[PDB]
């Protein structure tokens, strides 16, 4: 594999030397011939994703040098129109499509009134390449190359620009849908390779987050709905867990607060092998950071975090075929610390979590016990006032579900923290037996 790449890089170097040579002598059609030559190296199927990525990055280096060179050399000149019709006649589809994206972007910058139509075409032309790997990189280049000519709201007031933020969304979202199709087809043994290319698909989400026109409104109405639709119908646990964690990370915490329901609603329908635990915990933590943030707008009081999460988590757990009990307690643990540093005066919340955990346990190892001691240590650490712990009625029923030595160590920990008071003392003491 590395010999094959070594011979590819070596052809790339010699062709880009002549391309950059014919550019200096202002021999642009010769330049584009050598570009079409080096682009022929991307047609191979004998390179792993890691090797192909090295060959791709060696190539897009020179194409981007050809892009800015055609842009500078012409200002707003009409000649790019000759080059854009020229490259349309290239022999092989891969070299033709890379050059159409490259020249098309230069074409838009000296014909701003043709922007919307060029962008539309470029994304449809990419549909012609169906190979998963080559299609992934080709459409990856499509994002980067058109990165700075997508219609956005922070645009200058100049006339002559065609397209608006609506068109950019459809552009990226359509590319996202097509890139995701290609990604699931790669599965047909190191799946370690598919994991590497998850970022190619993830770039569509990044590019959306960096469009200034994507506000909380268009995000809730158009963007997230488009993304989740592709994620839920994906039917692949690798892609689903990545894309959902990519949504949490990429978009701001101000967007998630207005889309907590449809997001957690999509967490239920995810494939059974997805770790919906880690997803939900991630979203909860990002909102804990956003709640305890200085100089920022906290969680508005009309957004009941504990309500939205306790219900939706109950629905997420309910839909999991074989979710480990250990993980079932983790969600409660994140549900119980959410209910005490976002709503400290809410003692009713904490007992509801514990009660809910009791229910789950009635219908049912060391792993889960390490998580239950976590769950019961949180109230006593937060409530250094056992008078408050007296109120939690389901604190002690959950004691009943421990490992025998774990029962005494938790009970020892509650006593180290020190009618109802003396009647809970005789109960813990009995279990020490």
């Amino acid at each position: 594999g590395s010999k094959l790449l070594d011979e590819a890089i070596q052809a790339v170097k010699v062709q880009s030397f002549q391309m950059k040579r014919c550019l200096d002598k202002n021999k642009l059609m010769d330049a584009l011939k050598h570009a079409s030559n080096m682009l022929g190296e991307l047609r191979t199927s004998m390179l792993s994703p890691k090797s192909y990525y090295e060959l791709y990055m060696a190539i897009s280096d020179e194409l981007h040098y050809l892009e800015v060179y055609l842009t500078d050399e012409f200002a707003k000149g009409r000649k790019v129109a000759d080059l854009y019709e020229l490259v349309q006649y290239a022999g092989n589809i891969i070299p033709r499509l890379y050059l159409l994206i490259t020249v098309g972007v230069v074409y838009v910058k000296s014909f701003p009134q043709s922007r919307k139509d060029i962008l539309k075409d470029l994304v449809e032309m990419c549909r012609g390449v169906q190979h998963p790997l080559r299609g992934l990189f080709l459409r990856n280049y499509l994002l980067q190359c058109t990165r700075n000519i997508l219609p956005d709201e922070g645009e200058p007031t100049d006339e002559e620009t065609t397209g608006d933020i609506s068109d950019s969304m459809d552009f990226v979202l359509l590319n996202f849908a097509e890139m995701n199709k290609l990604w699931v087809r790669m599965q047909h043994k190191r799946e370690r390779e598919r994991q590497e290319l998850r970022i190619l698909v993830g770039t569509n989400l990044v590019r959306l987050s960096q469009l200034e026109g994507v506000n909380v409104e268009r995000y809730k109405q158009i963007v997230l709905t488009g993304i989740l639709e592709q994620v839920v119908n994906c039917r692949d646990a690798l892609a689903q867990e990545y894309l959902m964690e990519c949504i949490i990370q990429v978009f701001p915490d101000e967007f998630h607060l207005q889309t907590l329901n449809p997001f957690l609603r999509a967490c239920a329908e995810l494939h059974q092998n997805v770790n919906v635990k880690n997803i939900i915990i991630a979203l909860i933590d990002r909102l804990a950071l956003f709640a305890h943030r200085e100089d920022g707008p906290g969680i508005p009081a009309d957004i009941k975090l504990f309500d939205i999460f306790s219900q939706q988590v109950a629905t997420v757990i309910q839909s999991r075929q074989d979710m480990p009990s250990e993980d079932v307690v983790s969600l409660q643990v994140s549900l119980i610390n959410l209910a005490m540093k976002c709503y400290p005066d809410r003692v009713d919340y904490v007992d509801k979590v514990l009660e809910t955990t009791v229910e789950i346990f009635n219908k049912l190892s060391s792993a889960v016990s390490k998580e239950l001691t976590r769950l019961l240590k949180i109230p006593v650490d937060t409530y250094n006032n056992i008078l408050t712990v007296l109120k939690l009625k389901h604190f002690h029923p959950l004691f009943e579900y421990f490992d025998y030595e774990s029962r005494k160590s938790m009970s020892c920990y509650v006593l180290s923290n020190v009618d109802q008071v003396d009647s809970i003392m005789n109960l813990v003491s009995t279990l020490i037996q």
